[PDB]
């Protein structure tokens, strides 16, 4: 039920805020590339998007819905459980899901749920739209609150190693 974070050892000494600001810049600052919905076509347990500026990519996990041209137009809503940040996006429905070949960091048990009615005002829309427009600030907001609810000493300014020491993060081989 609690937020769980996995991080490449490369990012051991980084704060979550510094890593997220850097990955957002990596992605760069509308469209879509080499990803999509799993299963799709306009709904998935996964929504995956590659940058048009770099190999940077993310996968949003949960029960997600894109309204397309239906009112409210161009809204991503539903349940957002997880965000996986990295590069070299691969796979699809056929491969049994999307994956990052280089998964740098992932956030699980985000517990976000936005209804269709809130349109592009929905937290899920803002969090994911943020990542796509090189602004990770909404995501940081939600992580920061999730960390504080486990342990009020923890923040987006905790290093990954500090969050591992507090039982919410686990390192993966680099």
């Amino acid at each position: 039920m609690s937020i769980s974070i996995s991080y490449s050892t490369t990012y051991s000494g980084w704060t979550v805020a510094d890593y997220l600001a850097d990955w957002s810049a990596y992605f760069g600052d509308d469209g879509s590339n080499t990803g999509g919905f799993n299963p799709g076509p306009f709904d998935g347990s996964q929504y995956a998007l590659k940058s048009t500026a770099s190999d940077a990519a993310f996968i949003a996990g949960g029960d997600l819905h894109y309204t397309l041209f239906s009112n409210p137009s161009h809204t991503l809503w539903g349940k957002l459980d997880s965000i996986a940040l990295g590069d070299t996006l691969t796979g699809g429905a056929s491969s049994g899901g999307y994956a990052l070949d280089s998964q740098e960091v992932s956030f699980s048990n985000l517990g976000l749920d936005s209804p269709i009615a809130q349109g592009r005002d929905g937290t899920v829309h803002k969090v994911v739209y943020g990542l796509m427009s090189g602004d990770s600030s909404a995501l940081q907001g939600q992580i920061d609150a999730l960390l504080k609810a486990v342990d009020p000493s923890l923040s987006i300014n905790s290093t990954f190693d500090q969050l591992a020491a507090a039982g919410v993060a686990h390192a993966t081989p680099a």
